[PDB]
């Protein structure tokens, strides 16, 4: 838990884009990650502070299939505490995960979602998506960007759900390499 708490305080920010409220994980330096559908564009608000987005990269797999993740570089002089060490090299499930949500509307929220298991292909609102995992928990609107954590590991970012189940984009440490 001390891990989840530390991650919340130091790395997980309340964010708004023109698409609404999202949770945002800052990973290292000025690099953070949002769900693709948040469409960060040119600027975002972080805790109500307007920040330029210097680059927004929509991640896709070897075949160009959507991974539903957007890496953003933020025009700021502050650096995120480097949490790459806590991100697995290979997309991994987990047995007792906690979904960390942090928005203006759902501030500092820890959601026990239980087991996180490999799912794979997801037709998310008509958009082919790969490398997803699933949890049998009723996730809701406003929880996208939420950080899926397990015993000291950051394993996923919440991207969708169908009412009974939630789905995250799995994380690989390689996503966050310096070029
Ligand atoms: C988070 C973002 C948000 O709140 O958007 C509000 C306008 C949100 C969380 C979930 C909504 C329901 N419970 C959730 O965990 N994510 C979304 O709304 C995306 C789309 C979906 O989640 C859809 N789910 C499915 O398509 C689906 C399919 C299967 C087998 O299981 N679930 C529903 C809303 C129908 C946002 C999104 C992502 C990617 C896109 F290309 C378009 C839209
Ligand atoms: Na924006």
């Amino acid at each position: 838990l001390d891990f989840a708490l530390s991650l919340l305080r130091r790395n997980i920010r309340q964010v708004q884009t023109d698409q609404g409220h999202f949770t945002m994980l800052g990973v290292r330096d000025r690099l953070a990650i949002l769900p693709r559908h948040s469409q960060p564009g040119k600027t975002i608000w972080v805790e109500h502070k307007l920040i330029n987005v210097l680059d927004a990269v929509e991640l896709v797999d070897e075949q160009g299939v959507n991974l539903e993740l957007t890496l953003v570089t933020l025009d700021t002089n502050e650096k995120f505490r480097d949490v790459t060490k806590f991100i697995p090299e290979t997309i991994t499930g987990a047995s007792d995960a906690t979904l960390i949500i942090n928005t203006e509307h759902m501030p500092s929220m820890f959601v026990p979602v239980g087991d996180v298991v490999q799912y794979g292909f997801l037709n998310l609102s008509g958009k082919p998506t790969h490398r997803t995992m699933m949890y049998n928990f009723p996730t809701k609107a406003g929880q996208c960007g939420g950080v899926v954590t397990s015993v000291g590991k950051i394993i996923g970012i919440h991207i969708g759900g169908n009412g009974r189940q939630g789905f995250c984009a799995g994380l690989k440490r390689g996503y966050f390499a310096s070029e």
